[PDB]
């Protein structure tokens, strides 16, 4: 049983490395930019014709 | 007695012939063969879906 379990652990080892490498892919500081806009008006004067 | 025992042993002689023949028959070198099998396995991995 010991020889069968040690072999399985050894075979597991590389997948753990791949998963760890994938973990580092999540902490990459990358993003974009957000924008907004605002307007307002004020009627001044008016007259008929 | 000297003649009777001689006749008796001469009559016993032939039986020793077939007895030695059977003894030789018991030494005949013969035999058959034996053959077997076997199998060991090991799981690799698994994931959900």
């Amino acid at each position: 049983v010991a020889n069968g379990h040690l072999e399985l652990i050894f075979g597991w080892l590389p997948l753990i490395g791949e998963l760890e490498g994938a973990i580092e892919y999540a902490e990459l500081p990358d993003l974009d930019f957000i924008r907004c806009h605002g307007l307002h008006t004020l009627v001044l004067q008016s007259t008929p014709w």
